[PDB]
Parts: C-alpha cells; structure tokens; sequence
C-alpha cells in the first residue's frame, strides 16, 4: 500500500505550453492537438477562446467583467446553472449539456472537460502558434489570456483509444433550408428560393474572401435524398473553401488551416489520390471518387443531418422578423418600423423567437467530424469495410447583441445579390 495525493484539479503551467501544436481556428476559438504523452491528453485537444483585439470587456453595472449582460442573464433564465456560470468556458460547457443536448442527444455531442490555465500559459501558445496562423486571423484576434479555464475535447481526427490509418472528414454544413417568413417583403422575394449560403458567397467574393463561388449547396446535403447528399460530398470536395477538411491521422490533407482554401485543382487531386494509398485499396485515379462515396455514406447512413436541421428551423421568422422581436426584448423602440403583429405579442413570445433564434444560428455553424477505420460503412465498390464515427463541433453559444449584426449582414447580402441579379 502507496500513499497517494488526494484530488487535485489540473492545471496548465508555462511549462506545457510546448506539448501543445496548432490544430486549427474558426471566428471564435483556437484548436491545440497534444503532442506529449500523457495520459491525461493523449488523443484529446484543447479549446482556447480568443479575443478581438478592439473589444471591450463585458461589464456588470459595478464595472466588474462578467459573464451575461443582463439581457441574456434572462433569455436564458429557463436554466439556472447556465446563467450562473463563473466563466466563459463554464458557459460553453452548461449551454452544451443543457441546451443543445436536450435537442440534438448525447450521442455525437459533447460538452467537454474544463482545464485549468495559467496566464503564461496562454501567452506562450499565443506566441508558438503565431507562425501557424493566417495572417489575416492574427490581424483580427488572439488568444484571451485573461481566461483562466479551457476546454479538453476528444481529438476527432484519432480513431484511437491498433486499426492502422484513420481519415477523418469536417463538414462545416451552414444552414440547409429556405426560409417562408411572411416578414420578408417583396423587395427581398429571392430570399425564398436561393439558399443563405449561396447568396453569401457571392459577397464573400465581391470582398476578396474566396476566389471562387462554391459549388456546394446546403439544400442538397440536407435533402434527406442519397444521391444529392452525394453530389454536395462531391462540391464540397471541387471547393471546399472552410466548408470542408480531411485529415491523415490528424494532419491536413485537404482543405484550409484556420481560414477558407482554393477549389481543388488537378494537382491538389493527385496529391489527395497519392494520401489516400492504402486507405482505400483502388487502382490510380479511383481512390478519390471510391472516398466520396464513403463519406456520403457515412453521412446519409448516420442521418444526423435530419436532427440538425430541425434545430436550424427553429428560426423560424428570419432574422427580417426576429428583429423586431429582439428589440422588444431589450425596450429599445424599433428602427426597423415606422407594425403589430410581433410588437403586439406577450413579453414572452418574443423572448421565445429571440432565444430560438439563437439556439438555430448555433445550429446554422457548427461543425461535423466523421472519423473511418477499416457504425460501419462497406463500399460497394471496392469491397472494403469501415468502422465510422460521428461528432459534432463547435456548438457554440451566440451573443445576443448579435441580432443587430445579423439583421445588418442579411440586409447587405440581399441587397447586393438583387443588385447583382438586375445587371441584366
Ligand atoms: O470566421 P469564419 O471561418 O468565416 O467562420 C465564421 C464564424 O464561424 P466559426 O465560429 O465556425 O469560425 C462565425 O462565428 P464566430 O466564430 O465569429 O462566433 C459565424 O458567425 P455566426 O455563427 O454568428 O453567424 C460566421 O457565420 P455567418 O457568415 O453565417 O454569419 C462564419 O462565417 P462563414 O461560415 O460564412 O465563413
Ligand atoms: N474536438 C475536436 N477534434 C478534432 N478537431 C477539432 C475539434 N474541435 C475543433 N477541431 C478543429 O479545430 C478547428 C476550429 O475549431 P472551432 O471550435 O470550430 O473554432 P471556433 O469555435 O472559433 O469556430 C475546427 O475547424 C476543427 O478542424
Ligand atoms: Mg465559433
Ligand atoms: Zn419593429
């Protein structure tokens, strides 16, 4: 009999900062794999928020840096723990296990294990991953080391703990179906028939964000039919601009490092062909095309899609009609009007379309890793079998004040594809 320390929580020092290699980043956080041997982090990431250089820290009416406005302290007050929260990683893990679970289930979601950091810990991360990083990301942001927690998520890209290689794919899907809104007006029409999706990226074009419009169309990946899920796989894979990333045992093979890439050109085709040896067992010039068909029907199979676009119509009025509701919420007259029907409706209500709104924008930009191992797809071509697994990511909870900026991003986008489409 040994004697052993009693509990004691984990903490992350300076120390460690270097068994840790950049993953990846989206708008809001940073992504570290571990690359020691610990126990504790074998097979795990880390997720690290990240800080707008410009912003302002949120503050109580006592000048204290604080969690919720008071605001959001009451759309979310249905859950006591949540508005409780001390911190923004305690937010992130209660608005996981008691918003989105509840709706998506437990079986592809997890809300993650909060660790303990050190300010000079998140300093020197900062600091090692900077030559990682798009360019334009660290203009925008870094880490926020005032942060004292983090989050520890299982590494998606690792079918690990002994199976050989794993290929993981990210779908990054946006949102998958047309809006009925009677709030639209008639001005905004083609809002009805042509996806979000589709009329962003002819804006993210205008300003230098992508080189190409993307073929990729939400519609068809969310249509519940097998064939059109297929043709989505094969878009996303043409342009996978930040719609899409494949992964070799957790390093990239194709797709973008933090940021939106190129369409796949002949070249980058034979190298992706050339990554995908052995994986699957296929004569030169048909790994790839056998490797769609294995992610789109891993996808399809799943049906994972279908509960997820479920959570994407609980916006249900668009952004044109939540807004009106948003401004109630906060008693600030409306500069959208100058209506009745959503003005007149109980303190409630419009509570109740603001808060699904933003459980369905969460909805709108999360992500999914499908990782294979030779839950099990066989390829009816080749004649190979693959263990799979599904998971979602980035689940995250979205500010409340950003109704102001949804409504003006909405307007902007529609407005210059009507533009776009009267050059005739
Ligand atoms: O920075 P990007 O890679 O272009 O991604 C962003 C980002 O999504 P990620 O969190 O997945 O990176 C935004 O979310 P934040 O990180 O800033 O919270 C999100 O904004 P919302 O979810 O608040 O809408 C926005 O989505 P959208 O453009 O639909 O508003 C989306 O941009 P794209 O997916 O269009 O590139
Ligand atoms: N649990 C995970 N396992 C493996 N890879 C992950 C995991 N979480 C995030 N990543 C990778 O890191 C990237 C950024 O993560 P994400 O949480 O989406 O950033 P943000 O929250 O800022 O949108 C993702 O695009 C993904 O490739
Ligand atoms: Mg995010
Ligand atoms: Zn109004």
């Amino acid at each position: 009999e040994v004697l052993f320390q009693g509990p004691m929580e984990m903490i992350l020092e300076e120390k460690d900062a270097s068994d840790w290699i950049y993953r990846g980043e989206g708008g809001a956080n940073l992504v570290l794999a571990y690359a020691g041997s610990s126990p504790l982090f074998v097979g795990k990431v880390i997720r690290i928020q990240k800080a707008r250089r410009n912003d302002k820290a949120i503050k109580n009416s006592n000048g204290v840096v604080s969690v919720l406005t008071s605001d959001e302290q009451h759309l979310w007050r249905e859950n006591n723990e949540l508005i409780s929260s001390p911190n923004k990683e305690v937010l992130e893990q209660r608005y996981v296990q008691n918003v989105i679970i509840p709706l998506l289930g437990p079986k592809h979601v997890d809300a993650g294990v909060r660790v303990s950091v050190s300010k000079e810990f998140l300093e020197c991360v900062d600091k090692k991953v900077t030559k990682q990083r798009p360019l334009w990301r660290v203009n925008a942001a870094n880490v926020d080391t005032s942060h004292d927690s983090a989050l520890i998520l299982n590494d998606h890209s690792l079918f690990s703990q002994s199976g050989g290689d794993c290929i993981s794919v990210e779908i990054k899907p946006k949102c998958g179906f047309l809006p009925t809104s009677r709030f639209i007006g008639k001005e905004n029409m083609l809002k009805t028939s042509v996806s979000r999706f589709k009329m962003h990226q002819l804006l993210k074009l205008e300003y230098i964000e992508i080189s190409e419009e993307s073929e990729y169309d939400p519609l068809d990946l969310f249509s519940g039919s097998k064939e059109r899920v297929l043709e989505a796989i094969k878009a996303l894979y043409s342009t996978p601009q930040n719609n899409f990333r494949v992964f070799l045992n957790g390093s990239l093979i194709l797709g973008g490092s933090g940021e939106s890439t190129g369409r796949t050109s002949p070249e980058i085709g034979y190298a992706f062909e050339d990554a995908l040896k052995g994986f699957i067992q296929s004569e030169d010039g048909h790994r790839t095309e056998c490797f769609l068909q294995l992610v789109s029907d891993a996808v399809y199979g799943s049906g994972v899609l279908d509960r997820l676009l479920e959570i994407q119509k609980l916006d249900k009025l668009d952004i044109e009609g939540a807004i009106h509701c948003y401004y109630d919420i906060i008693n600030q007259p409306c500069p959208i009007c100058k209506e009745l029907s959503l003005h007149a409706l109980p303190l409630d209500e419009s509570l109740k379309i603001v808060k699904e709104y933003l459980i369905a924008a969460t909805a709108k930009d999360c992500s999914i890793m499908i990782s294979f191992q030779s839950d099990y797809v066989s390829l009816k071509p080749t004649n190979q079998t693959f263990d799979y697994k599904v998971h979602f990511i980035d689940l995250s909870l979205k500010p409340l004040k950003r109704m102001e900026s949804y409504y003006k991003l909405d307007k902007k986008i529609i407005s210059f594809y009507n533009r776009k489409q009267k050059a005739e």
